[PDB]
């Protein structure tokens, strides 16, 4: 057993070279402190904090942290509120579930990537870039910059221009980076089905790893399934779903080749892992929208896990400042250590400088 | 936790195989699985020739890695796919026992820890009255402290079997779980007829009600046209098949059998899928493992066992079997499966 | 046409069973079926202990009645369902031969009579070059007058297997049918990659491209993301299973194997279901029966056989096989299956 | 056996009108396949024209034994985009049925056995319960069917509220007693909710099935809901054009029984394909009227159910056209071993009403 | 209210059609012509007067849902082609809508949504036999008439043969010309797929009714995914439920449901709503005198279609104030209702009875 004593949270806001997050810590009778920072909610940061303390904490204090199914089942009720954005409870539940897994890993002396399956302990990491207006430099310079940082590739932003114009942008990225570089594209639900199909066929010769959320939100399942069959690039989605059931609907419709369900936005690892299990029955691969501090372990643990993702230092200060023992990228790969739990050494100097109330 | 040796102990007294995974640490993962008789040796052969080579020298802690490479034994297009699934389940279960012990964790908690106690029923009601009349059978199970029974049907007309079910309830009383199993014996209409006739007998569920070829859609119709929850899954070969059952709307409960389909790793995937569908989990017999699997899950239901007269392994091989209390079996905190095998029994038969 | 006796003659020369259904008239229905070796005697046991009791003394002419009664042999929860299905197929194929003879009708015509000729391809391209180089094997099949080959793949990478397939096309030329069979060997992504790579080699179809567990949905994706038609069905246990493949949109062609799942009666049901889906019919090996089955249907495709070096029954069991002409086989008007069995050969059981 | 001539004889006969085309397929041997099908009246001469101008050219000089080959070539008459598709389907059914009769004779086989031979006898019910009581009161009508030896009735509903139609059906069961089959047919007349209401109200009257309970447009899904929310098995298929359509009903879970009408859907060849599909869905087979062919079709299949006819005052053809019609015994009709359809047509009647 | 006082029908043959006119108690007369039913015209005329008129005479033409609901029962007769009743209902529904538009002083394209009042138009051509001249000739001609493109008929030859014909149409017309193809349900799936892949480079707008009728939904969905050209259908469906099925199967990129054949604008507009929830575009099988308004009103409408003058005297003669094509596009006026001015001399010349 591992009895929980109290829940401590540290909301923080940091400037971009703003991004926000909540450090959640679960103290136990044993002295082990499960901790992690999740999400990026900013306008609703303090609302989530209130849910964590007034709604979840009472269901956790004095409880056995190792009875994860039991604790998750009771906390799930925060997602029942009919009067507020369902993501509020889901993020709060995820913040707590993640911190709890970190405590369980430490108690058992097991790194989470191995405790969740241990398929492998290393995977490639790409960067989310290619923003319109090139705030991070020209396409050539941005691509080269990621390669100098030792990244395995990029998830290039599209969905804002015509099929032809974005097709030219993607072409410039492949030309600048060369062949040994992973290139995924993400339209953030911006295209009409026909335009996405057009783009997909235009880039058929560029070796695009996958086409993330190609179409508009309302009928995304069926429409992206058509992008998948009429086009030429594998399709990825799942980050906008609220639950494992939603990801199951995506897979049943045949809308995706990869699911990038975001645990920090949907109830945590416990929820993500269920989605992972469903994916295997569908031969669908697992991805994960950002949140590298937790996705690296989640993805590595599964046989069908793919690639981890991060932002450029200028766009995300947390991954690059919050953890003082981040492994060094080698050949585009990140190898996780055997440190128990998430195994991260948080930079308390940074936390103290940017924590807020 | 490096695996060092794969030891298997086949035996007949009902037949099973005691599989043991030895590690470089003092740990020995062990568990008996399945009840294959005529294929026991073929399975044993797959375990030592095909699986042992993929395990020796490997880390038992990276379960997904091992299961993945061991899965290839289910690919053989020239033999019953069940052979490979059972062999894989034997090794997977033993490895899980080793990991439980290594982490000093009982499997019911390591697998989720939803609860540590659940009711257990017996598989009875066989045609022919090998255990005496219905009334006597029901009383005997109540004497043994069982929570209820999984009553066999599917061999007579609807009115006929409906009468046998009624006899079970009358004799047993209201506080006794009554599940029925047709083992794919009825035509859709007959199952519906039966389901409606027993609508007031508070039947827990109706297991595999219809013939095999179109079971998914046909039992889905028994489900909606009938009056009783439907259960199936023991005949599926993988999580995908159970997923099909759920996608079709054919079941209220899934009783996928881990010892028959790739072990706990496979069963836990099916359980995950069932949560996304709001389907409950059960498990076709094999209490030495189902108690842990089922208790670990928030949607787990009931554990099953045979009457001592029909199964000597559960009752004779585990020296530390929890005492049934008010129909419930509570699991201890012992690591892994936490079972103490009666080696005197083992040596006697093998 | 009362059934008076059920006789079986197990064989090993590759193993099969010669089933003979004797009737009150001088008519004897007969056919050999399945490639069962390890389970041969269990299947023979089913036929005699479970099926014979539902046949002897009954009218061979009332096929649906007999099949309905014998189907129960597939209900056994304690054994490989294939045992019962194979046993049922043996008996069902023999009685159909008997009915064909009684009605003086050749089966290809009695089952529909769409046509009496169809292309014949050889199952080959085995890994390891057991019949020589790719080029030599294709030429060897070409020498035999075969219409094409069902080239084995699913074992190497997309690039590697795609190379082999390319060597086949090159060695054989354009007018030669090339189908490939991965036997459930690839993962969706690899099959899709392979399919796309061979898009210009004019492949007839891609059989069992993916791993078994989620085959239906996974091959449907191979079918839609790939570039070649997909074929499956041989691994299904019944017409319901094939109906499932079709409903999922997994196949362009269904190669349901009659000898593995209840016989012609089951297969003809699957054939009917296929017309409602615009799906074509094929048939996993078993040329001694598939030729009639496939020719009888408007959506039938190609019959298949093994190289003589790998299958001696088709090339030796039947003393009157039609000779291949332009890659095509033409069936005679001989009633029933119309096969003359070599009884000297039979002495190998 | 070579086909030498396609002969058709359209006819009209008074009720208490009803039309049908007798089709005869002459062969070079001494065999003439023949059967009458459909009940088209306003389009009878258009169908007759399709048979002679479009189908005959694909049959004359051809081998009648190659049924799949002929049906395939004849199917093209269903492709005409500018006319009711039923026209071609009925024409095709006419020739296909006559051809099968010819094949059965050539092989000396009754069609019930050639098509499968599951059994040679089945119960026979009468379609009745028409509103306005044209055949007498509910009690008198039911009794009349019992005196004629019928096994039951297919009672017409779908025209009143749930309570009123339920009262009508109750009167049927009360008048007939328990040993009488009672099916109901709404002919697509109710809204889903009303059909469900009726279905639950009659849950204790042991209704065999509920035929086409809801309006046409969304029938598959709506009747599927009547099927699951109600308490009576649901039957449909007669309004479908092809086996593919019946497949759609089955896949949707809309039916327990399929009553695909071979007479206006391409003939026995099409019906038998639907039958095969039905076995894979565990769905039973029925057939909308057309007793002269449904008896053989239904009896041949393991999943076949009941044959149907109309009261003599309602249908003069089944009761006058065949002179060797088996006598109903205990609600059942038993087919003979006579080859083909095995029917002896009444030529006196034909000459009197052919038009 | 806008009380209906009389239903008038003017059947005619010149190609056949029925001009329906709904008289009201105001000073408004709803009018329009629909369908091209020739052998069933009088049968349809009968339904209109014998079945629909009694439900209309003396009713408020402004309550369209009410009137359409009671009229819908003409589609229930299971003893006649369901199209007779659907065509009759459409004729009356369309005339009523024209009356409503006039009463509200609103052109229909704007009353039904008003997305835009301008859209391209192509001609249904490519007939085999060259009834209008060689492939290149016919194409240059549609070009002169100011059409945006053509809907080229196919489905009669092999994949290679029809591909060659399509290739010739593209060759002659050039890049800036819309080219749709229609097989009218004539190919086997494999043939349609073959053809689709062969024309992958000719920029074909869509492939209409590629496969045989019986399993058209699932079969054209496969042509859609195995091929390279978007697929269009719906004209052969009887109702919105039918189009809904097509969309749910994933069979179409575009739905060309024909209002003249299925209950009129009220039904077509329901199909449009359904199409939005599925990201499916709207088209319309001919009937330019009504499809221009229906299509233009919707955010997802595509292109209107017509026949070559040599083939359709009605669209080119019936309407005396037909907008003049410009750059392949036809713009609609603000004239209330359908806003068409019929030539009564032409009507008087070819009206029949
Ligand atoms: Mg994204
Ligand atoms: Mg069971
Ligand atoms: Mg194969
Ligand atoms: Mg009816
Ligand atoms: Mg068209």
């Amino acid at each position: 057993g591992l009895t929980i004593t109290r829940i401590e949270t540290i909301p923080m806001v940091a400037p971009l070279a703003h991004r926000a997050t909540i450090v959640t810590r679960v103290h136990t009778d044993a002295g082990i402190i499960g901790e992690a920072y999740t999400g990026d909610e900013h306008e609703t940061m303090f609302d989530i904090d209130r849910i964590i303390h007034e709604e979840l904490a009472p269901t956790l204090i004095g409880q056995d942290a190792m009875a994860i199914e039991r604790l998750w089942d009771s906390g799930y009720k925060v997602t029942f509120d009919i009067l507020r954005d369902r993501r509020l409870g889901l993020v709060a539940l995820a913040a707590v579930n993640t911190a709890i897994w970190d405590a369980v890993g430490k108690a058992l002396k097991m790194p989470l990537w191995k405790l969740w399956g241990g398929y492998r302990n290393e995977l490639p990491m790409i960067a989310i870039g290619g923003y319109y207006g090139e705030p991070l430099g020209s396409i050539a310079d941005e691509m080269h910059n990621y390669q100098e940082l030792g990244l395995a590739g990029v998830k290039f932003k599209v969905g804002g221009l015509s099929a032809a114009e974005d097709a030219a942008r993607i072409t410039a990225a492949r030309e600048a980076a060369g062949d040994d570089f992973i290139i995924c594209i993400d339209a953030n639900q911006g295209y009409k089905p026909a335009v996405a199909v057009d783009l997909s066929r235009r880039i058929a010769d560029l070796n695009i790893r996958w086409f993330e959320e190609p179409v508009e939100w309302h009928n995304d399942k069926r429409s992206m399934r058509d992008v998948r069959y009429q086009g030429s690039v594998p399709v990825c989605a799942g980050q906008t779903e609220f639950s494992a059931s939603g990801c199951r609907d995506l897979m049943e419709t045949g809308a995706i080749d990869v699911c990038n369900f975001d645990s920090s936005w949907s109830g945590g690892p416990t929820a993500w892992l269920r989605t992972a299990a469903i994916a295997t029955s569908y031969d669908v691969q697992m991805g994960h929208h950002e949140e590298p501090q937790v996705s690296t372990h989640l993805l590595a643990s599964q046989p069908h896990g793919t690639i981890a993702e991060c932002f450029h230092p200028d766009r995300d200060p947390f991954w690059w400042n919050m953890i003082t023992n981040r492994p060094k990228l080698n050949n585009g790969t990140l190898t996780l250590s055997d440190r128990p739990g998430l195994g991260w050494d948080l930079n308390w100097d940074y936390i103290d400088q940017y924590r807020v109330s």
